[PDB]
């Protein structure tokens, strides 16, 4: 019997896949998580005592994006190692792909948090090998269900290439990318090339954005903006077609925006 359902914070969340809790935590009905600490118990009574008890008010590590009530803290794998094997542990629990989660010393991973009077709420996450050899500047990355489709995943996307963007490289994200992941980085994707070319080479497109050309290309073609010349993809669109498909509907929602002056960061 595996978990299937967790109470964190004031969310109580079924399951979409096994996770690989302790044998002991998985046969319980419920699993208990400290919003903060991310230590997970068997009974609503170690959960409410520990409610009492618990003194962290937000993630671990530094913080190095805050706008408004929006906050990212910065953990690495080796300087937290308990809070990150907990973290891979929630997040497995949504992500059928991730075989990851004892192993964090490689990894460094950045909290998404929702401020309030009571503190800093976890929303999401997305982890970055620290030495990436397939330039990867995101291995897994998940949003919790109740924060899904509601513009936090999107802005991990961004937050992740911004980073990127200060490393002076570009990055792809790790595969296979999730449902939910794959319709999303599309989408992100299509948004931030169709607003560079109302606002350039494929390689321009790729350093302006740190979105690898594979990935580059791949949206363009499935927006039918890119002629094939003698084995080599043309960026082919005039600035009415960028117009239509920029104020379609789907790009109607406000983001959750990354701005730039808010981020607190240096690369290594
Ligand atoms: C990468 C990713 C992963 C997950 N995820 C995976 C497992 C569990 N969750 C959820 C989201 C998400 O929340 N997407 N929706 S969105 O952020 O609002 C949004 C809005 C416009 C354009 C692009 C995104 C996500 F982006
Ligand atoms: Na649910
Ligand atoms: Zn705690």
């Amino acid at each position: 019997k595996y978990v299937d359902k967790i109470h964190i914070g004031n969310y109580e969340i079924d399951a979409w896949y096994f996770s690989p809790f302790p044998e002991d935590y998985g046969k319980q009905p419920k699993l208990w998580l400290c919003e903060y600490c991310l230590k997970y118990m068997k009974y609503e009574k170690s959960y409410r005592f520990h409610l009492g008890q618990c003194q962290w008010r937000q993630p671990p590590g530094k913080e190095i994006y805050r706008k408004s009530n929006i906050s990212v803290h910065e953990v690495d794998g080796k300087d937290h190692k308990i809070y990150c094997q907990n973290l891979c542990l929630l997040a497995k629990l949504f992500l059928d792909h991730k075989t990851l989660y004892f192993d964090v010393e490689p990894f460094v991973f950045y909290i998404l948090t929702e401020v309030d009077r009571q503190g800093a709420h976890i929303v999401g996450y997305f982890s970055k090998e620290k030495e990436s050899p397939d330039g990867n500047n995101v291995s897994c990355i998940m949003i919790l269900p109740p924060y899904q489709r509601r513009g936090y995943g999107r802005f991990l996307i961004a937050f992740s290439y911004e980073l990127s963007k200060l490393e002076s490289t570009v990055g792809s994200p790790e595969k296979p990318l999730s449902d939910l992941g794959k319709l999303s980085y599309r989408s992100y994707w299509s948004s931030v090339l169709l607003e560079n070319l109302r606002d350039l080479s494929i390689k321009d497109l790729s350093q302006m954005t740190s979105i690898t050309q594979n990935d580059i290309i791949s949206t363009l073609q499935s927006l039918n903006m890119v002629k094939y010349w003698k084995g080599q993809h043309v960026i082919c669109v005039t600035p009415k077609l960028v117009e239509e498909h920029l104020k379609s509907a789907q790009y109607k929602k406000p983001p959750i925006t990354v701005d730039s002056v808010c981020l607190k960061w240096a690369p290594p």
